[PDB]
Order: C-alpha cells, then structure tokens, then sequence
C-alpha cells in the first residue's frame, strides 16, 4: 500500500517523514486537491478519449448538404459499418465531455494560484482550447434553430478534440517537444532530397525527348518529376519504365541507377539524419529532467544526526544526492508483505516451505513445460475435429484447471507483487482468467479456439535464446506507444482533412470513378467517404503498398493536380520523418539490450 | 616515384633504405620476379573480368536444343539484344581467357616455392577451380565432335566463372570471409521469423476458415502461408484481405496488426541482428589488419645513429612500430558521406552482383524457354496481365534485369505466381523464397548498415576536428 503511506506521509507526516517521501517519489519520479485530482485522473484520461473517439462515429458533413440518394445507401456510397450518431446524441455527449472539460481545465484554479495560473504558458493555451470548442459546440447548437444561421461551410472541431487531447497526455507534449526541436534539422534533407528528385528528372526529361517513353510517360517535365517521385518509393517499378525497355534494353541502365541510389543512399541517408537528430534531442531531453530531479532531490534535502535520522526512515545536499543515488542504483525497493504470513502453522510451518522449493525447482519448470508441449499436441490433435470433438472438452477443462493451478502456485511463491511485476505474469495472468472463464461458462468456439491457440505463445517465451528478443519486444511495445500515438493523431488530422476534401466522390453514380484505378483494382470500400474508411485507407498509404493508386484516382476524380498535396504531405510527414523516429527507436531498444547484457558480463565478470 | 623508389631499395638498396621502404609502404599499406607479378596487376584482373562476362554472351543453352521457331526470331521468345557467341568464337575466348588463367594461376609457383605454393589451401582451392574449368572446357570441345558425346545434359562452366572471380580479387574474397562468419546467427532470427509465419498464418486459416476469405484466399494451410509470406513483405497489400473486408469492416484489425508487427518490428529486428553481427566481423577485420601490420612492422625493425639513419631516409621492440605510429603524423558532411561511401561499398555491391549471377545462371537453365508466343498457359499469367513478358529468363540479360527487378522488391510476386504456373510445380517457388532470404534480408540490410556506420563515422570525424580545433 504504497501510495497512501506516501500522501499520508506527505499530508500529516512529521518533517523527516516528508523528506523520506519527497525522496522516495524522487526515487520513483492545497496537497489534498492535488491528490483529489489525481484520483480522478482516471475519469479524465477516458473523458480525453471519448472526447477524440467522437471523431469516430459523428456523421459525415457531406451527408447533410441532402446527398441524393440518402446516406442510408450505404452500398451506393460503399460507405462503413459503424453507426452515425443522430444530432440529439451528438449534442448529448458533446456536452457532456465539453462540460466535464471545462470542470477539468478550470479547477486548478482552486489549488495552482491564479498568478501561477495565467503566468503559465500550458493553461493559456488549454484555455485558448477549450474557449475554441466552447465557440464551435455552441455555432453548432444554436444552428439547431434555423433562424440562427443559414449554412455552415466548415468544422472545426474535429481538430481541437485532437489537439485538447494532445495537450492533456503529457508523453504526447513532449514527444511533440522533440519533434519541434529535430525538425529544423530535418528541412534540410528534405531540400537535398528535392533537389535530387529535380536534377533526375530534368535528366530524365532530356533523354527521352522523342522516345516512346517521352511520348507516353515522361510527356512533361511536370509529369517527369511525379513519375520519378513515385519511383523513388519504386511503387511504379518497373511498370514506369516498361515502353523504355521496349524500346531499347539499354535504357534499364538509367533507371536501375536511378533505384540504386534512391533506395540504397538517399533512403538510407535521410534515416541516418533522422537518427542522429534523434539521439541528440532525446539526451538534450532526458538531461532536463535529471535536472529537475536534482531540484526535488534539493527540496527532499532541504526538508551526522540528520544523515542517522534519514537511514532509519529507511529502515521502513551534494552528499545527500550522492548518497540517495548510490543507494537507489545500488538496492531494490524494500519487500512488500503477503496477506498470509501472519497465519505461523499455515504460511511458516516448514511443509510451507518445503511445496515453496518445490514449485521453484527446476524440474517443477520440466514438468509445467513438457505439460504444455503436451496441451500444444493436444490441441493440434483437436483441431483435426470441426460430436466428435466433445470429449476434448474435458481436456479443455484440464489444462484450464492446470493453469488456475499453476497461476495459484505462482502467487503462492511470488506473492502478487513480484509476480504481476512479471510481464510473462502477468499474460499467464490473463489468458488463464480468460480461458478458465469461457470454459467455465461452456461446460462463438470457432472464435474463442483462438485464444486457445493464444495461450501457446508460452512455447515461445520459454525458450533461452528467443527470451532475450522477447524481453526486447516487451520492453519497446510499452515504450513506443507515445510515438505511435503522435502517428494516430496526424493521421486523425489527415483523416479530418480527407473527409472534408475527398468525402462523397466515391459513389456508383460518378461515371469517372469506373475509370480510375480504384475500380480497376477493387480498392472501392478504401474510400474517403467516413472517418473510419479515410482511418483504414491511410494505413494503406502508410504501409504504401500500392499507395499511388489513391493518388492518381483522387488526382482524376478531383481534376486538380492540387489534390496531390495530400498524399505528397502525408508521405514526406510519416514515412521520412516519423517511421524512420520509430525504426531509430527500434535499433536503440535492441543495441541498449546488448549493451545492458554486455555491462552485466562486465560487472560480472 | 613512389612505387619505383620501394621497389628499387627492396631489391638493391642499402638495408636503411630498405627498412626505409619497408616503413613507407607500411604507412600507405627473387622480389624482381615479384614486382614483375604486381606491375602484372592489371592484365590478371582484367582477364578476371572477361571470364566473369563471358556469361553475358553464351548463347542459351536451351537454345542449342534447337527449339522451334528457332532463337533466330528473338521476338517470339522475348529476347534480348546481346549477340550470341559463334562456337568458333566461343571456343577462342574460352581457351585464351584459360590459358591465360593458367599462366597466372601458375605463376606464384616460382615465386613462392612449391612446398609453401602447394602447402596454402587457397592455392589449393584455386587450382581446383582451374582444374574444374580446364576439364570442362576440354568436356566442352570434345562436344563439339560427335565422336565424344552425343550430348550433356549440365554445364557446370557458368558458375565456375564466378568462382574464380570471387577468389580472384581479394577485397572480395575478404569480404565473403567476413559474411561466413556472422551466417550461424543469422539463422537464429531466421528461425524466429519462419516460427512467427507459421503461427500467424495458423491463426489466419483458423479465424477465417469458413469465411468468403477462406473460401477464396486462405482455402488450405498451404495457400495461407503463402499468402502470408508475400504480404510480410507489404506487397500484396491491401490485395490479400479485401474479401475479409467485404464481409466484415472487422477483418481489418487482424491484416493491419499482423502488417505492423511485420515491418516495424520483425524485420527492423533482423536488420539489428545483421548490423551488430557485421560490427562484430568488422571489428575482427580490422584487428586482424593491425595486428597483422604490426607483424609486418616488427620485421621491418628486425634490420644513436641508429635513430639518425632511419629519420634520413624517412625524409622520402615496441619502439620501432609505435615511432612508424607517430611518424604517420551545409550539405559538405552528407556530401563527403556519400562520395566516401561508393569506393568503400564497392565489395559488397560486387559480391551481391556475383549472387545475381549465380541465380541468373540457375535461372536460365531452370526457366529458360518457358515464357514464349506459343504457350497458351502464358496468356493466362500475371506476367502477360501486367505486360512483363520482357522481363523473363531466356536469356541471361534478361535474367539479370528481372533479378534486379525482384531486387528492389517491385511486384515481386508477379513473377513468383507466373513462373509457379508455368513450370506446374510448386517447387519454383523455392528460386524465389531463397532469392529473398539471401539478398533483402541479409546482404541487403549489411549495405543498410554499412550506410548507416559511414555517417555516423562522418559525424564523429566532424565533431573530433571540431572539439581539437576548439
């Protein structure tokens, strides 16, 4: 029960209590509003994800301007399957979350000081936000009398629900903080890049004046340098050059050349620039809350016989830094108690003790794993079998009492502190309770035997090599998620202006869209048309596997050369910038791991 | 002046001034009989190189079967532009080209001694590509008679070319050296990655297994594996799982998890493995190389005045070599990168080229031939859809086209699928599975690598001169 002996020890504890709590939440990274607050913090953190998850299911804008037919035509606009709200339900919950913002963003004010309030710089932009949605909620609200407004052109907050989300997950602000320092370095590239692209196709353009290539690919410079730009991501290859080689099999050489050293250096240069701006603005980052650490350190000081006196609260200013690290990196937090200790003849009596090296033995992990290889063989028997299969619930049965068992031993030997502080654990944890539950309920199954080919994952993580790239695996997927997150929310903006620019041309009416590619190669649901189909078809020109195809179908539909920004933006934002931040990422997670098994050598050795 | 000043101490200079030599050429890194083999230099390698592309004009082997029509009408078998040797001048370059390997694969004998010559494998393994080479060009003019053979069914020639060539230079024999080494860990996260197909593509069959994607994509074990594999590589995306999204807009969240597992993790994790594993080879190349250059400097030491001798001619135990140490001494940082980088890759883009041309010789014999105007299975194949029928394997450019095509990763499985239907036999497949494994996720990712460690080598040469000129 950590954190109420903390804020206790902060609220009522004498000053040598408070000091070894300052420390401690060092150690760990109006007092009682903030505690208040901090306990609703769960309810604000979902009221922050309902209020971006409105983007989800308000309807589309350009079904209100009287589409003919109706919306409800769904196979006519080969529109989604999630329900649009009505205006009564979206007013319902808009004021609810926008209510519940206001109450969030305006009671610090009963604990910060108004001076520290309008003086801080975070506040006075919330509040520009929540102002923003304020205006825009109530424009939307009074248009329900039409004698409030005649039309509405736009909408504006389908964006400030984002922004408002990404300043209140502060990993988000500071992810954005670095991004905001490495970009500068970043345009620099991006302009040695262009350039590259203009010189190639300038090239390009003169070589094959007069060819067939010329005649019916490169037919301007324009269309040149967007040619060569998609063959940069070699989508087009080699379909782009094809009447070349047709022509003469010595004009491959060129454009193998030109791949060459697009994919293989320019590529890769940009990474290298993306990284190492990187790493640079991580260590700038990470130095600054060092900093701050040491001024909590100071405060925690500030607040022989101190130094006797702190040692015994540890029982539970250069020098006093000195001495707190060294102890932190030196020992592990101190041990929590078991409910069940203090039962003597039950938890102490030495045949406790006895089942306790049992079930950490080694052959106990022989037999719970050549137990599992035995539940992997019988599941592969079962799925031979779509009554014949009824006997095998009572393996089912089995090998789920078989976990209850094994998760109870496991408590029984690591209490629930240093078992749930397993990952692994922790999935036992889960797939166990979720297992035990649906068969306890049986005695859809097509469905649920997944899980039960789930559950063999365990297979995996017992083994000595692979652990090492599991542990890897395990420690990045909780770290990435703040970079991850700052790619969800720049695909909400995309997915916001998609919407607004390209929703509704995507109909079985519009003659043209049967002659552009999107008919051709039955991309048609992968439409702009709602949020999630935009949602689903930038994931497509994330992974840009026949990403151009979009490109020159909305090119088409739109008949403005213009409607590329989208694409060319969206491309020059999350493939060479933010995917080459999370590929850094990746490198650095699995060279720490080698680092970090290196130094315990080292030291060990 | 250089290289005539070293050659003349060695061979007639004062020791001082052989020493001298010894030290300078150590700083930039019978003799006579010697020098003679070095000024050579030239003449072997590019002997070297006609072998090597002698494989570009050998007629196709399918074509002396006498197709026909015959491949006199290049069109009807979508052939490429090269001439095709006449046997007469085939069997004049084959034979001039060997005897002049011969000559150099000999001359060392004299030079270094038959009991040393004989007695160093790589030696050895030379002659026995010569060998190879010699009784095969012998096999190869006795077919000429029919007296000999009446006919030879494989002609082992074409990769014995790329042998010798590899031997040949040793920038890439050292380089192959290298990259046999770090292959026992490369087939751990191999291992990894083959497990993780098996076992997503097991969820798949059985998530989908009565659906419309089951019933049209995923229809056995077998077709779902291979389904899976080409869309690890995104390139049958978002084609694989339309008809899961027809039904159900929910089918999404699995195809999409399983493609971000896919690239952001899996594969950046083999790129890791690859990287370290090259660092690690790297590592041990160049401590070899000092080591090795220290060897070297510690015979030059073998041969006050002392000191004053060796600075006078330096004017052109430990001791010696660690004096030879001392007495060595917005765009321009990715410019320098980039114009340093080319001569410093030039092995490695060499040696996958000669893994192109071992695959290309595989594949003009396996496939040569299929991809004609006759075959009305070929109307039937993507390669005839997307109109890539130039891009075949009749004959050897072609071939060297199309794997360099397979090489960017452009429509990879075009060729995959069409090929597969062609030759009516799953097997093929394993040409193109193999080809991916070896060129994209190894050899490919060491040049990634090798990228990636030459800017940061240039950032760091930057910021030293930087924070010494501070």
């Amino acid at each position: 029960t950590d954190r109420v002996r903390r804020s206790e020890a902060i609220t009522h504890g004498t000053p040598f209590q408070k000091a070894a709590a300052l420390v401690d939440l060092a150690e760990d990274g109006s007092a009682r509003y903030y505690f208040i607050f901090t306990r609703l913090d769960l309810i604000w953190s979902l009221n922050y994800f309902a209020l971006l998850f409105l983007n989800f299911f308000e309807q589309p804008l350009w079904c209100e301007k009287n589409p003919k037919p109706s919306c409800k035509d769904r196979d006519y606009y080969y529109l989604g399957e999630l329900p649009y709200l009505t205006n009564a339900e979206s007013i319902i919950y808009e004021v609810i979350t926008l209510a519940i913002l206001l109450v969030h963003t305006f009671f610090p004010i009963s604990y910060e000081g108004s001076r520290i309030f309008w003086t801080s710089r975070l506040n006075l932009v919330k509040v520009a936000c929540v102002v923003i949605l304020f205006v825009d909620v109530l424009v939307d609200f009074l248009y329900l009398s039409p004698l409030a407004f005649d039309f509405l052109p736009f909408r504006i907050a389908p964006y400030v629900r984002v922004i408002i989300f990404i300043l209140s997950i502060r990993e988000l602000r500071d992810t954005l903080v670095l991004l905001s320092g490495m970009l500068g370095t970043y345009l620099n590239i991006l302009a040695l890049w262009m350039l590259f692209l203009l010189f190639a196709s300038w090239i390009a353009f003169v070589m094959f004046e007069a060819t067939q290539q010329g005649l019916t690919v490169f037919t301007s410079y324009g269309a040149t340098l967007y040619q060569m730009f998609i063959l940069f991501t070699t989508s087009n290859n080699p379909d782009v050059w094809i009447p070349a080689y047709k022509s003469s099999r010595w004009s491959s050489v060129f454009f193998v050349l030109y791949v060459l050293i697009g994919v293989y250096f320019v590529t890769n240069l940009i990474l290298a620039v993306v990284y190492d701006s990187f790493k640079e603005q991580l260590a700038k980052q990470v130095s600054g809350m060092d900093q701050m650490k040491r001024r909590m350190l100071e405060k925690a000081f500030g607040l022989k016989n101190q130094c006797i006196k702190l040692f015994e609260q540890l029982t539970n200013k250069d020098e006093f830094a000195d001495l707190c690290q060294a102890i932190a990196l030196r020992f592990q937090k101190e041990e929590v108690p078991s409910l069940f200790e203090h039962f003597p003849q039950i938890y102490h009596s030495a045949l406790s003790q006895q089942l306790r090296a049992f079930v950490r033995s080694p052959n106990f992990g022989y037999a719970i794993s050549f137990i599992l290889i035995i539940n992997f063989i019988a599941v592969v028997v079962e799925t031979t079998l779509a009554s014949a299969q009824k006997p095998w619930q009572v393996a089912e049965f089995v090998f789920g009492w078989i976990y209850v068992l094994e998760m109870a031993l496991k408590i029984y030997t690591y209490g629930f502190e240093n078992y749930w502080r397993e990952g692994a654990n922790r999935f036992d944890f889960l797939v166990t309770w979720v297992i035990v539950i649906g068969e306890t309920a049986t005695f859809w199954i097509r469905y649920l035997l997944l899980a039960r080919m789930l559950r063999l994952i365990r297979l995996l993580m017992n083994v000595q090599r692979y652990r090492a790239f599991i542990a890897t695996f395990i420690t990045l997927i909780p770290s990435l998620m703040p970079y991850l997150g700052t790619i969800f929310c720049v695909l909400c903006i995309y997915c916001s202006i998609g919407v607004q620019v390209f929703g509704g041309l995507v109909n079985a009416g519009n003659k043209k869209l049967f002659e552009t590619e999107l008919a051709e190669d039955d991309y048609l649901l992968f439409n702009f048309n709602d949020y999630p189909n935009g949602m689903v078809t930038l994931f497509n020109l994330l992974v840009m596997g026949n990403w151009q195809v979009w490109m020159e179908s909305y090119k088409d539909l739109t008949g403005t050369w213009w409607s590329i920004t989208y694409f060319v933006s969206f491309y020059v934002i999350t493939i060479l910038l933010l995917l080459n931040l999370v590929v850094a990422f990746v490198l650095e997670a699995f060279f720490t791991e080698l680092d970090l098994e290196e130094e315990e050598k080292c030291q060990g050795q």
